[PDB]
């Protein structure tokens, strides 16, 4: 529901530094080399999940982190995890499949989505996410990411995915 301009206006009001590279959507490793070279820091995958108890989850991780979904419920204290329905992704994050992003939390006005943050991503600086669509990548400092989450009242559950521990 919120546009990219709404997101950047929210960033500016809350001190979230942002630098955006517009680019064609990336599917091949060949074109990925170019975005990673142009945008230092952590690059991400973002999974919209729904658990067997009905809770919606968003996991943001480094692209190279393996999320063992089938065993993650024992770590985060959820029901067994599945991918969340596309309609709820739109309703709660304002994005479509392929454009999932932690920045979609700006759309979760009723706080339906619990946020899980990869510890290796929490330690990265800067970090990179889609600005609500996969035809751009936006870099924010780690401090900016924390300002963004704090402004939304989102406290991340920080997960070491190698040790499968909340840290």
């Amino acid at each position: 529901m919120k546009t990219r301009a709404d997101l950047f206006a929210f960033f500016d009001a809350h001190g979230v530094d942002h630098k955006t590279l517009d680019h064609p959507p990336v599917f091949r490793v060949e074109e990925g080399l170019e975005i990673k070279a142009a945008m230092p820091g952590g690059h991400t995958k973002n999974l919209f999940l729904k658990d067997a108890k009905g809770q919606l989850w968003l996991i943001s991780a480094l692209g190279e982190t393996t999320i063992d979904l089938k065993k993650l419920h024992h770590v985060i204290g959820s029901g067994r995890l599945s991918f969340g329905p596309q309609e709820m992704m739109l309703e709660t994050l304002g994005v479509t499949p392929g454009s999932v992003t932690a920045f979609g939390l700006i759309n979760d006005t009723e706080k339906r989505v619990r946020f899980v943050l990869d510890k290796a991503l929490a330690d990265s600086d800067p970090v990179n996410f889609h600005p609500l669509k996969n035809d751009a990548t936006t870099a924010v400092s780690q401090a900016g990411l924390r300002r963004f989450l704090a402004a939304l009242g989102v406290e991340p559950m920080i997960v070491d995915f190698a040790a499968m521990e909340v840290v």
